[PDB]
């Protein structure tokens, strides 16, 4: 759902941060 995808960004901040 919308929350499930939100988890995909966490991977982005993990990539950026």
């Amino acid at each position: 759902g919308f929350k499930r995808i939100v988890q995909r960004i966490k991977d982005f901040l993990r990539n950026l941060v």
